[PDB]
């Protein structure tokens, strides 16, 4: 007890996933405030687990308002080493369709007003300059872990470094992408998503940054599942984005999502992480320009 | 009925549309207004007031309270909202004297309060996530292109004209824009990335005014006045100050004439299933519902 | 005469440039400057040192009170200030040991005070919309650029010289930065849409340094410095450089009369003074 121990951040559909019986229900706080709700931790099969609502049970909390920095502390006080998050998403591409998953490699972020490092030299900080190199932002054998538990759960699996596109059938796991994170709340205008598709991202969303850079800087393992449940508003008028449509398509999708999961905190358990760990905990001291 | 709200930004601060019956200060759940608001009557339409940045342009576009503004005139019962932009041209064939009835835009707004909703306690409970695509009115755009044929006022659309056929000044039928946060202007590094994005135009006071208008269910249009061409030319056609106001003073009258045919256009008809679903528009978007 | 301010950014966090002569603990209308400013001379020439991430490096690039720094240095009379940055290149012609005197930016920047000017409690009354198509002081970038010549630095011009004259390591006479909010390093994904963009450098400090300097009618430039053991060596050579370029700047800045153009600089933020239309 207890390294190796998977946290998994719920998002838009996704709030309250009943993933396994509830051991103990931890309210906690952090030194940068309260996490979006209560802890909730357990087991999948003998791997420890703990499972957090990003918005809150009942989704009162936008995307802007989210304390990413209090959830990713939160999570790796409870001794967390991994964090799996799910993130709705709309598609800017025609190979990404509504029902498909993407195992996200990259991001180009557009958020701001959100709290993203733990450090700096204001009191609500901890103390130090850290600049966190983040070329490729996830957790490499933690994203693979995603695709292989795909794999295992018999969903198809695209990879476009491997497949021509004839492979690519729907619905099925994207083994790579790059998400625009927006700050929203409200979603894009068409001019805003033809610019973002002319840039060449694949996806767009809410919610993925400054998640997935915290998780770095706390020393910890992260891979995000996107969850394709529209095509934003670059195509007809009746494929225009909006909450129902992103609902409804999560709530097809999220039976998927849990067997990916589940499946996932399997295969991260049936790992050695000692080496992989040391060397995020490593990149954080290097990391420290102070 | 219909009541509308016109916003004045910059070189528009004493629009001075009708002859007043009286000036009002009101308070909002999310502030004071940038000043108090001159109501009156275009025929027989009611008609708010509103200048964006105080009657003295003591209000940068950045720390404008657009919340408050947009939320003072749902309270006085305003239906639809007129707005004017000051802006840069980024293409060739919008000049100075043009007018763009803008119907998209990207943002680079940061910073500011751009919506109703929230968890804190300075906004209304609910998370509201709403479309944008089209992100304005689109009867109310119409009205503004149709008030400026009315006034025999040249509008070019270039979907239906080839660029041969645009004789200025005009209003052009559509356009995007970029809202820079301000207050300064753009270098020529950004101006030619914002030209490349194949944006229209640049302004600095469109967003969140527009989203805000459709979060408070209200109809909204922008009029964009082309005052320069921002800095991609040479160095004596490069935006400043002195620049704008010069230029939008000469096109003040023809915005003026836009404003007023346009109150009329719309006070002449039936907006009940629009208002219906402006509203369905919001509660639909409740995802915490 | 002038007085020529200087904030060292990486490399520069204690810099010896002279005999220290005064020390100046200042507060502004804005906070307080990064660290205390360094008085003294470069031969007769008044110059003043100022660390933008104190001494001890503990401040971040987006909680350095910018505003504070660039009012202290023109209360203490600076006409001019010249600035360092270190950056990451964008291009294939910009490698580890080039330097840059930037002519252009686009800002990603967000959250700072980036105007003196507005109608917060804090702010000068006032609206001030600057001019920035060219946001730094020629002058004083040709003066940077030829104090890098009178220091036997190459000299690199893509548009007037052939791509045989980028000798490494190089001053580019010209460049545009993206400026990052920071702390963290760009994704692979945001630098090939910053290369994509044409931006040659990224940084995290240059604005809203710039635009500051500028609403305050002085006179700015700025020289980045592109950049295990051996790049540390290398950037300990680059800073080098830089401070004989910095001085040799100072000298050179010294040298010239700058009447009208201080004037013009002070004229420019009062025709941008839209409220006092
Ligand atoms: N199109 C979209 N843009 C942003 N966030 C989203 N979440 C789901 N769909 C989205
Ligand atoms: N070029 C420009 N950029 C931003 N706002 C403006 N308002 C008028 N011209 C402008």
């Amino acid at each position: 007890m207890s390294k190796v121990k998977v946290g998994i951040i719920g998002g838009s559909g996704f709030d309250d996933p009943n993933l396994f019986k509830k051991v103990g229900v931890r309210q906690v706080t952090t030194p940068f405030g309260k996490p979006s709700d209560t802890l909730v931790e357990g087991f999948v099969g003998d791997v420890a687990c703990v499972v957090l609502p990003r918005h809150g049970k009942g989704h009162l909390i936008p995307p802007s308002e989210v304390n990413y920095r209090a959830n990713v502390w939160a999570l790796k006080d409870l001794g967390c080493t991994h964090i799996l998050a799910t993130n709705a998403c709309g598609s800017l591409q025609e190979d990404l369709v509504p029902g498909d998953f993407v195992v996200l490699n990259q991001f180009m972020d557009k958020t701001w007003g959100r709290e993203n490092t733990f450090y700096g030299s204001k009191p609500d900080s901890l103390k130090g300059v850290l600049h966190m190199p983040m070329a490729e932002p996830f957790c490499e054998r933690t994203r693979q872990i995603l695709i292989q538990a795909a794999r295992n759960k018999s969903i198809n699996v695209y990879d476009k470094k491997t497949m021509d596109k004839s492979a690519c059938i729907h619905p099925c796991v994207h083994a790579e992408g790059s998400a625009v994170t927006i700050n929203g709340p409200r979603f894009s205008t068409r001019c805003e998503s033809f610019i973002h598709k002319a840039m060449g991202l694949d996806i767009v969303n809410m919610t993925l940054v400054p998640e997935v850079s915290l998780a770095r800087e706390a020393g910890l393992s992260y891979a995000s599942i996107a969850i394709v449940t529209d095509f934003d508003c670059w195509k007809s008028e009746e494929e225009h984005v909006c909450v129902d449509m992103v609902l409804e398509q999560f709530r097809k999708s999220v039976v998927h999502v849990r067997e990916i999961l589940l499946e996932a905190v399997a295969l991260i358990g049936a790992e050695d992480w000692t080496k992989t760990i040391e060397a995020n905990k490593a990149l954080v001291m290097s990391s420290r320009q102070d």
